[PDB]
């Protein structure tokens, strides 16, 4: 007759046991009569034993920098076995919290990338990528690309298909993200892609034309950036929107009282670059809109048109600017992700 056998997911004496997984204990040739786990001043850890008595597991988050002790006994027809195991979990040098966009339960446009922004520089980009599980339905190929040391993005090759569900599980709790930096917590979000909405600003016509699922629904005369401060060409992702906002050039590197600085309150503002390009109300230039460029790079349009754009365009919709004298919007702007060729995006930069 067989002696019961105990198998724990930790070994007695271990150090740097990671806290991304539950701790478990299994009986063979018998059943579990007692399992307790206790931290280093006696508080019980909390867990659940399967109905068949074979498998026990912790049910709550385990702590960084803890010394836990696990006592288990198995009883069988042919005897008893008891073990005591003591182990120490990872003690980070630092913690980093991830922040995910877009918002949970949001409906976003077809240009919206998955964004995971860490509040510290990530030394092991690959470990971060690996901890982030993205589910798509319908499934589509995508890839990670890092905009800077803290923020990674995931997206498909092409604009999302309307009706796609996107799920993002950032499972960074207990993960060593490099040089003793570990995840502070897990985060989750789920969003859905909505209608296809692409607004094109053509500098040859000075019109911003808004297309919803391939159809023109609005034509907006506009005044883009003057030759000395032109609007960059390329694909811009729509971000945040404001009933009114004080636009302050010092927010974007540029001192208010320098030659290209400004501080002005404007209405009906939709952000389309982190470099500070917005679509907004410009009563002062209604004359020029349709004819000449007068701005610092913003898409000046009429008050009714900026408000229309506020109401009808959402986060993740697209604006494409073409034929200006400017360059191309940088890939790494923050809202310029689609300007990076797919082959480069896909190869990634996890080193």
């Amino acid at each position: 007759l067989l002696v019961p056998k105990l198998t724990a997911s930790v070994t007695d004496g271990a150090v740097g046991v990671t806290v991304d997984a539950p701790v478990s204990v299994t009986a063979a040739d018998g059943v579990l009569a007692a399992v307790t786990m206790v931290n280093d001043n006696g508080r019980p850890v909390a867990g659940r034993l399967s109905p068949d008595g074979l498998r026990w597991s912790t049910t709550e988050q385990l702590g960084y920098n803890r010394r836990y002790t696990l006592n288990a006994t198995a009883l069988g027809l042919g005897g008893a076995a008891t073990r005591q195991l003591t182990f120490q979990t990872s003690s980070p040098a630092h913690l980093t919290m991830p922040y995910v966009m877009p918002g949970d339960g949001e409906v976003v446009g077809v240009g919206e990338p998955v964004a995971i922004r860490f509040d510290e520089n990530i030394a092991d980009r690959g470990a971060a990528e690996k901890a982030i599980k993205i589910t798509t339905n319908p499934p589509v190929e995508g890839a990670f690309y890092w905009l800077n040391n803290r923020e990674v993005r995931w997206r498909p090759e092409h604009f999302w298909k309307p009706g796609t569900a996107v799920d993002v599980a950032v499972n960074t709790y207990g993960v060593d993200l490099g040089e003793g930096m570990f995840g502070e917590d897990n985060v989750q979000t789920h969003f859905t892609i909505g209608d296809e909405v692409i607004a094109t600003a053509d500098d040859n016509t000075k019109i911003l034309t808004v297309r919803v699922n391939g159809e023109v629904v609005k034509s907006m005369p506009t005044s883009m950036g003057k030759d000395s401060t032109p609007t960059a060409n390329g694909i811009y992702i729509v971000g945040s929107r404001y009933k009114h906002i004080i636009m302050d050039s010092s927010t974007y590197g540029v001192p208010v009282n320098s030659p290209n600085g400004y501080r002005t309150d404007v209405d009906w503002a939709t952000q389309i670059s982190y470099s500070g390009v917005f679509v907004h109300s410009a009563p002062w230039s209604v004359g020029a809109q349709g004819h000449t460029n007068t701005s610092h790079g913003c898409l000046n349009v009429s008050p009714s048109n900026a408000q229309w754009f506020y109401d009808h365009v959402k986060r993740g919709d697209i604006v494409e600017v073409v034929n200006t004298v400017g360059g191309t919007l940088p890939g790494i702007d923050g809202l310029g992700d689609w300007n990076i060729p797919w082959d480069q995006w896909r190869a990634g930069n996890a080193k």
